[PDB]
C-alpha cells in the first residue's frame, strides 16, 4: 500500500500534486486484476485534474510516494519487487492509459549484489524515486506512470487465487515538457491489459525461493 504525494524538478518540490497533477486514487490499495482498465492508471486514471507538471526534457524527476503520511515508512517492507516508469502522449484529458501507447523510460528491479530490490532503495530513499525524462523528448503534454509491483503474494497468481498475486500501485502524473530540441515520440505502444500476462514470470513470481534474478515485465527501456 502505496501513493505518489508529489512530483520534483531537477530537485525543486513542485508541491502536493494530490488530484493537481497526480490523478490520485482514492486510496492506497493495489490493482491485482491485469483485465482491470484501472492497470494503467489506477482507479480514478480517467479523470482529468487541472496542472501539468512543468518540465524540459533531460530534466531528473523525482516522485515521491508515500503510506498514510509524507515522509512515513512509504510502503510495508514485505511489499519487495520493481520499480517501473512509462510515458505516453496526452491524447485528451478524459484519456485512461489504456490502449497500446506506452513506452518504458527507466526500471529497477533486484539487484542480486545486495539481495535488495527497488522498493528496498525506495524505501532508504524515504520515498523519493528518481529518473530522467529522455533529452531527445519531442515538446508536448504527456502522460507519466510509475509503478511499484509487490510480489509478497506473487507465488500464486490472481486469475486463479484472487486473495494473492502481485500488487501493481499505478501512479499516473501529467507533465508538460518543453523540449531542448530532440524530436522522438514514445513508439514502443505497449498496452497493460493485453502486454501484463499471469503467465509472464515476472508476475507469476516466487521470491520464497533461491532465485538469482528477477525479470521486469514489459519491453525493454525504449532508445530514440
Ligand atoms: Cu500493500
Amino acid at each position: 500500500h502505496t501513493r505518489m504525494f508529489s512530483v520534483w524538478v531537477n530537485g525543486v518540490d513542485q508541491g502536493d500534486g494530490q488530484n493537481v497533477y497526480i490523478r490520485t486514487p482514492p486510496n492506497t490499495d493495489p490493482i491485482k486484476d491485469l483485465a482491470s482498465p484501472a492497470l494503467a492508471c489506477n482507479v480514478k486514471g480517467g479523470e482529468p485534474v487541472p496542472q501539468f507538471v512543468s518540465a524540459s526534457a533531460g530534466d531528473k524527476l523525482t516522485f515521491e510516494w508515500y503510506r498514510v503520511k509524507r515522509g512515513d515508512d512509504i510502503i510495508d517492507p514485505s511489499h519487495s519487487g520493481p520499480i517501473t516508469t512509462w510515458i505516453a502522449a496526452f491524447t485528451s484529458p478524459t484519456m485512461d492509459g489504456t490502449g497500446p501507447v506506452w513506452s518504458k523510460i527507466h526500471e529497477e528491479g533486484y539487484d542480486a549484489s545486495t539481495k535488495s530490490w527497488a522498493v528496498d532503495k525506495l524505501i532508504a530513499n524515504k520515498g523519493m524515486w528518481d529518473f530522467t525524462l529522455p533529452s531527445q523528448l519531442k515538446p508536448g503534454k504527456y502522460m507519466l506512470r510509475q509503478e511499484i509491483v509487490a510480489h509478497h503474494e506473487s507465488d500464486a497468481t490472481f486469475d486463479k487465487n484472487p486473495k494473492r498475486g502481485a500488487q501493481f500501485y499505478p501512479s499516473c502524473v501529467q507533465v508538460d515538457v518543453k523540449g531542448v530540441g530532440g524530436d522522438a515520440v514514445p513508439d514502443q505502444a505497449f498496452d497493460f491489459n493485453k502486454g501484463y500476462k499471469y503467465s509472464d514470470p515476472g508476475i507469476a513470481f516466487d521470491m520464497y525461493t533461491d532465485f538469482d534474478s528477477y525479470p521486469i515485465p514489459g519491453p525493454p527501456v525504449w532508445d530514440a
